[PDB]
């Protein structure tokens, strides 16, 4: 018995605004998704605090106990009925959902808002204080037994929800043993399944290791991921008994990574948690991954690789934060969808990635792989001034498993003795610029496969002068 007991593989994406925003804009966000071919999208399912829930016009819990508009208030919504036609207009698409249960940082609320309704002081005292977790425990609750307005059915029996997820991007720096959130975890996803044994449950967490042997981050960047930092430990979490499958992310810009390993670094991360996830026996999902858009990097091209090695290596699913759609009043940009506040927006336009995640889609759907050989610049980025010398990255993307060696052109240099493996497909040499003169210069790519040659080209302006 169960709601959702095929293994499945997916691409996702997730959006937070899904519980506070008007049924135009939440149509669009599940209308794009289902026309993009994606099928899971991961959202929030909380709104803690009187001034988090008043800033949206939108109440889910603003005060302890309280579940819903709070009494004195008038023309407010209620994050549930948000939520319910969340639901229900992924039910009509055939869109599945994941309803991620509290904030570990402070955007709507959080565990910290929490730990102020109970007079704590510390962000981990929301992993230890009994009344904290009872009142965590009390929303869930609420959560689980509420009967969707629109469709009847409640959601601890609605198949469009595929899971609970505990707490986005969990934390628990004050106990680098790992064993605070590990205690937290068992109590909360074993009362999770003691509420509803339909649905899947898991994590939510980011995917830290803790000191693992054998495991270390590529090229020394970022150890704090592998070595315990967080009080996460992956492994330990993944090895509880009522967590259904693992959750991790990807922000190589957020956690230390150099710009020229960002690719590498993601593959290795993504690699190393589908052989921890092979260990342990369970599926894993790579829940959240992003690269800015000012980053100087081919994304798409990065992006490419990932979603290779998701699916190549067996992981479940990978899903890109984050999908937008059409924007209203203030929250709407020039061309009229909700803003690219953070620099990861995608939405159903004309973009690169927008059309590899419409690709990537049907290949994990239906396996529908007509991925074709391709050869990418990952950095210099199209467009870009450099200088002095720079550390050339190029992707060669072998799906017929023909290729025999990389070459770059520019001007009269042939690069070719030089390029060197890093490792997952990509592969770089150093370029010193002040070899070609100033200006503009076309910087030629070409990957020789046996029976063909593979091509891309950047511009890029040499500016030493
Ligand atoms: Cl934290
Ligand atoms: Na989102």
């Amino acid at each position: 018995s169960m709601l959702n007991g095929k293994e499945f593989r997916f691409i996702g994406s997730n959006n937070y605004y899904m519980h506070y925003k008007s049924n135009r804009m939440i149509d669009s966000v599940l209308e794009s998704a289902r026309d993009m071919g994606i099928k899971v999208l991961r959202i929030w399912g909380f709104l803690d605090g009187e001034s988090y829930c008043r800033d949206k016009n939108t109440y889910m819990h603003p005060e302890p106990g309280v579940f819903g508009v709070p009494e004195g208030i008038s023309n407010a919504q209620n994050g549930f009925e948000r939520l319910d036609y969340t639901i229900a207009k992924a039910k009509e698409l055939g869109i599945k959902l994941i309803i991620v249960l509290v904030n570990n940082w402070d955007d709507f609320g959080g565990m910290n808002q929490y730990v102020r309704w109970f007079g704590g002081t510390h962000h981990d005292d929301f992993y230890r204080d009994e009344r904290i977790k009872e009142e965590y425990k009390k929303y869930v609750s609420f959560l689980i037994n509420h009967v969707n307005v629109y469709t009847g059915v409640p959601y601890r029996e609605e198949p469009t929800i595929m899971a609970w997820e505990l707490a986005n991007e969990l934390r628990c720096e004050t106990d680098k043993s790992g064993n605070t959130l590990v205690e937290w975890v068992k109590e909360m996803s074993s009362y999770i399944k003691s509420l509803d044994p339909n649905h899947l449950v898991a994590v939510g967490d980011e995917g830290f290791f803790s000191n693992y042997e054998g495991f270390k981050p590529y090229g020394g960047e970022a150890e704090w991921a592998y070595n315990g930092w967080s009080g996460v430990d992956w492994k330990k979490l993944l090895s509880i008994e009522t967590v259904d499958f693992g959750t991790f992310h990807l922000y190589p810009s957020h956690w230390g990574v150099s710009p020229e390993n960002y690719a590498q670094w993601g593959a290795k991360w993504i690699e190393d948690h589908i052989k921890i996830a092979k260990e342990i026996g369970k599926p894993v999902v790579l829940e959240e991954y992003g690269i800015p858009k000012s980053a100087p990097v081919n994304r798409t091209a990065i992006y490419r690789l990932w979603n290779d090695l998701v699916y190549d290596l067996g992981g479940d699913g990978a899903m890109f934060w984050m999908l937008a759609g059409i924007g209203e009043g203030s929250d709407r940009d020039e061309r009229g969808y909700y803003p690219d506040y953070d620099g990861f927006r995608i939405v159903n336009d004309d973009s690169p990635e927008a059309e590899l995640i419409r690709e990537y889609a049907k290949l994990f759907n239906t396996g529908e792989d007509i991925r074709e050989d391709t050869c990418s610049f990952i950095l210099p980025k199209d467009g870009m001034e450099i200088k002095k010398t720079v550390e050339v990255r190029a992707g060669v993307f072998d799906y017929s498993n023909t290729f025999e060696k990389l070459s770059v052109k520019v001007e009269d240099l042939v690069f070719e003795n030089e390029i060197e493996h890093l490792g997952y497909g990509i592969y770089g040499f150093d370029l010193d610029t002040t070899r070609i003169p100033d200006g503009e210069h076309e910087m030629f790519l070409e990957g020789h496969f046996q029976g063909k040659t593979v091509k891309d080209s950047i511009k890029a302006k040499v500016v030493n002068e």
